[PDB]
């Protein structure tokens, strides 16, 4: 029942502003938005190929009332100073010709809509790493199977997508 640790071994505070930082300092910095497609304004959720940034401060609700997350929960992850156009701070995946992608909404959200994530932590490493799960409809339910990966686009973007390989992982760095 272990709840999700941040990147200095405390428990993370639900509700709380977190960054979304890589394992391995290498893949690039903290997750932010980009305008892309045919969006009025950065609906695109992608990761920062700046080292050095933080990206945004992310904040991490649980499906349960409580100070923590309990790691077996499905959260749901929002900008804490989203885009002007988003009509709400939380990512929501989207389906599209090139498959799942995480995006922003201009849309009000129903929970769950919004509550398809879950942190899996990865066996292989010192500290807190976890690998980000999607959660789609398994109907009046829900099933964590998909993993949560980078695409880059022709522009660079480093969008969040569904992925069949290779999926991120994450230290979570409260702000
Ligand atoms: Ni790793």
């Amino acid at each position: 029942d272990d709840d999700l640790v941040d990147a200095e071994g405390n428990l993370v505070e639900a509700g709380g502003t977190y960054y979304l930082l890589p394992h391995i300092w290498a893949h690039g910095g903290g997750i932010e938005t980009a305008k892309t497609g045919n969006e009025p304004c950065p609906l695109t959720v992608v990761r920062s190929p700046n080292e050095v940034s933080k990206g945004e401060p992310i904040r991490i609700s649980s499906q349960f009332l409580s100070l923590f997350i309990p790691r077996g929960s499905l959260v749901a992850l929002g900008f804490a100073n989203p885009p002007s156009c988003a009509a709400s701070p939380w990512w929501t995946v989207v389906d599209s010709p090139q498959g799942p992608a995480v995006k922003l909404s201009q849309q009000k959200l129903p929970e769950k809509d919004i509550l398809v994530f879950k942190f899996e932590k990865v066996s292989h490493s010192n500290i807190h790493v976890y690998k980000l799960l999607y959660c789609q409809h398994d109907e009046e339910d829900v099933k964590c199977d998909q993993y949560i990966g980078i695409h880059r686009d022709r522009n660079g973007n480093r969008r969040l997508v569904v992925t069949e390989e290779n999926p991120l992982e994450l230290v979570l760095l409260k702000a």
